[PDB]
């Protein structure tokens, strides 16, 4: 018989669950599966919690989540395949959920699934090892409900640890002497903290863009952003400037690029993360870039130093969701034996080089989501996943970077084209800059 | 020959290489020396950095220490007794010194030690199991200049990682929601923040003591401090105010035991650290409270379900610097070989019950103070530790705490007599009060 060890319990961990369990209901016997995460309840990133630093067990907190966070994609981009929104909430909403309602929803078909059984919560993987003359990868958890230690052996490891944590915090001259708030995005919490405040949001990206927003919605007398390659560009309310790289802060005094200045009261660091794994050597360690196209992965799943360990979610993430559910089942179906891999490393090592350059050739953000959209598309083809419509996952993207580039701070008081009965959504009952209540019920009525 | 790992460069970690150079110069036979250390730099706790959470690495931050922090207690209760303060300064400075300048006076002792060459920084451990069939620990370690892990073998293994760098940090109702800075101790860095704001307080020891006079020093608008035991009980500045246990927070205002109500603008957790190792197995990892009766350790420093492992710094702390060398030449003595350990463990098991009797054997603060100046005794008399006046070091303790009672505000515009000459040290400049720079050289002038 088998058995593999899934690390982590946020979306990619649940979805791999749901794909054994899937195969399962149809009739096929599945190796024991093991879940171990470490926090109390699954979720991953959407599991939100005040803490920030370590957790109650002395953890890190994987949490980077904050209050007053909506989906940042049109949700009609991220409907589950085998299970629907109607389905679970019984009716149509807007297209911006906000974080509980989808943690809510991401919950609903893990409920239904009955997967939760296979989790063991407050259980951080501490190491994993893979001895060749057994072909078994030993596995080492800390068992923080009883505080205890222990070891076991499993035939393979799906790493589904995300990499959205570990924040890049870099030092500026000035930084350890500015009197003010220093914090890097995934320590960010409260968006009411900056109210009246002269924010400073360095970054260009994801996070900065929507850091910047929760604070000018909730008060911050003004917003700085600085890039430090291409400006995130759009077009910004009146108390919010874009400006270039800092240079360094002399007191509350930021100096950029271009000889401007501007003195600020906080600094928000939105500049990313990385891939970590306190728990990995280095013969089965992941190294990689944020991007498309992960190195060291065939299929972008399959470990190529060792193909018995794999890894969900390490992509760059344009899709989310159901590109979690093609990966795990593919991998599934790799175990299962369904699939099978190559002996030879070197082709592996071949099939990420080209997805590297095909992801390279062009640098169009549309070109970019039609190619994870084609990787998607892959890996549903050579499973018995329901093949569904990505390029109208892509449509309602190219029309949500269309409501962005068009008018940033209200791109959310749009609605989108189902993809299961082509129905555009319905307005929320509340634009979002007026929208200041967060909870599920006040969203719901 | 035989290797030694020891795992931490803070005080204890550097006193033990220390121990283990003096040895060698004198022409005894040593084993190889490698010192982890997760930090760029030595130091431990007074290596500061402005960063709290992870480190540049990833690693957690270890700092728990602020800025404008000061020496707590008398510099003549510390001093190295085979390195005066004036061998090192020079001079004559004042009893309670800056970080930085104790920092420099920590470095001062290893460098002409000449053991750095011994340490490797940027390379945390993540992991130590013994195998009793070689009879031989293994470590793994990590090493971020490389980004490369490995493992090597080790006849003995001395963990001095200390134990006020992972935080406890409980869970209030309402803390969840509250509109404000909620931070514990470990995160704290500039009282400048608070500056004009109604600060709380939770914690009525060593740390809700000195922040919450660095936030009432840098301007904080009113302290509240909450206790859930015994009161501080000192005489504070009128904007000061100790309150029973908080129950919960409604909004901004918190709710106390005794019924009664205060908003307050933030909350700082002064509510301490737990012994927390990471990288141990159950078979290897000490657990045990905070106090001066370390369980589990023999001597206090050996570790009694394998006495080839060490433990220092591990015991609450009244003595500091020539604890951890009393502890560090007796556990070099004992790999050496100048010492035996008992063949019978329940003899340290029984070595181990008398010293947490005796501890409980009264709560008197000055008989805490003599337990430890016994401890160290008892150690210092079994090594070649140089002689030095613990009597007169404990009546310095004794005077520190009547200087406490005094005035809780300025005990630190005191001197106390030199353990080696008997004289009272030079005032400092400036009262602690108005002394705004922490530097060594506005300290030093
Ligand atoms: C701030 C933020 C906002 C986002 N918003 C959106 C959005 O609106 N829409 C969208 O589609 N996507 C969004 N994303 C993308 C997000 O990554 C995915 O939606 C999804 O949460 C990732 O799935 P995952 O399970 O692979 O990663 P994670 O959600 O990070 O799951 C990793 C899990 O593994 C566990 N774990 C980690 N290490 C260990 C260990 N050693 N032992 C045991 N368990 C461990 C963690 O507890 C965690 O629960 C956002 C990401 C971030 C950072
Ligand atoms: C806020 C605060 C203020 C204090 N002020 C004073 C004072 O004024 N006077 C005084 O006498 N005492 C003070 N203390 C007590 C303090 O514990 C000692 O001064 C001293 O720092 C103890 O030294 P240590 O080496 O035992 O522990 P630490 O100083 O904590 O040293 C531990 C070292 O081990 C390293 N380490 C940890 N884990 C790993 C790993 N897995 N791998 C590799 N390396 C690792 C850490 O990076 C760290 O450098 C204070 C303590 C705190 C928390
Ligand atoms: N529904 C979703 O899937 C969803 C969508 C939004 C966010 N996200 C995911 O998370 C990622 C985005 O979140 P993110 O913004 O937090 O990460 P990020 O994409 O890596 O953005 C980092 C930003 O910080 C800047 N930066 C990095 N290091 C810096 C430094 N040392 N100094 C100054 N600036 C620096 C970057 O500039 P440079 O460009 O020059 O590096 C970049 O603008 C996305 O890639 C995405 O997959 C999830
Ligand atoms: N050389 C010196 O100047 C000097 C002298 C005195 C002490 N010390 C040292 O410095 C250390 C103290 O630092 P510290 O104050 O940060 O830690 P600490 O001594 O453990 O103090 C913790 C405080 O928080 C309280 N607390 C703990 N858990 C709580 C909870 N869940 N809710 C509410 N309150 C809670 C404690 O109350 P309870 O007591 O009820 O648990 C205590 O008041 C000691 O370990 C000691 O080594 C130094």
């Amino acid at each position: 018989t088998k058995r593999v060890a899934v690390i982590g319990a946020g979306p990619s961990g649940l979805a791999q669950l749901r794909a054994f369990q899937s195969a399962a209901d149809q009739g096929a016997e599945i190796p024991e599966i093991v879940c171990f995460e470490k926090q109390a309840n699954w979720g991953g990133l959407w599991n939100y919690t005040w803490r920030t630093g370590l957790d109650e067990n002395g953890e890190p907190v994987h949490c980077s989540m904050y209050r007053y966070l909506w989906s940042n994609g049109p949700k009609e981009g991220l409907e589950f395949a085998d299970y629907s929104f109607e389905e679970h909430f019984g009716k149509q909403i807007a297209s911006y959920p906000p974080r509980a309602v989808l943690f809510d929803y991401i919950e609903g078909r893990v409920h239904k699934a009955d997967v939760r059984k296979w989790i063991r919560f407050n259980s951080p993987v501490r190491w994993v090892s893979y001895d060749a003359e057994t072909a078994k990868f030993t596995v080492t958890a800390h068992n923080h409900e009883t505080d205890s230690t222990y070891s076991a052996a499993f035939d393979h490891v799906i790493c589904a640890s995300g990499h959205f944590s570990t924040p890049n915090v870099p030092f500026y001259e000035g930084f350890d002497t500015f009197n003010g708030r220093i914090v890097h995005a995934h320590d960010f919490r409260d968006a009411r903290e900056f109210e009246g405040k002269d924010v400073l949001v360095m970054g260009a990206s994801s996070s900065a863009e929507d850091i910047g927003s929760q604070c000018w919605k909730y008060g911050a007398k003004s917003i700085t952003s600085c890039y430090r390659s291409a400006p995130m560009g759009y077009a910004w309310p009146d108390n919010w400037e874009e400006k270039p790289a800092l240079e360094k802060l002399t007191g509350k005094t930021a100096h950029f690029a271009d000889g401007s200045t501007r003195d600020v009261d906080a600094i928000i660091l939105c500049t990313g993360y990385k891939h970590f794994f306190s728990f990995l050597p280095d013969d089965l360690r992941l190294k990689t870039a944020n991007r498309l196209a992960t190195a060291d992965l065939y299929k972008g799943v399959a470990y190529v130093h060792n193909p018995a360990m794999f890894y969900l979610g390490m992509q760059d993430q344009w899709f989310t969701f159901n590109m979690f559910d093609a990966q795990a089942w593919w991998v599934r179906d790799a175990i299962l034996g369904r699939i099978t891999l190559p002996k030879d490393k070197a082709a592996m090592l071949a099939d990420v080089a080209e997805r590297e350059t095909r992801e390279e050739a062009s640098d169009d953000v549309k070109y970019a989501i039609r190619y994870q959209a084609d990787y998607v598309k892959e890996l549903v083809a050579e499973t018995d996943y329901p093949s569904f419509d990505i390029d109208g996952a892509c449509d309602a993207f190219f029309e949500w970077k269309k409501h962005k580039a068009k008018d940033i701070m209200a791109f959310r008081d749009n609605s989108y084209k189902s993809v299961i009965t082509g129905t555009m959504a319905p307005v929320h009952h509340t634009p979002w800059k007026e929208a200041l209540d967060d909870s599920m019920e006040a969203y719901l009525q």
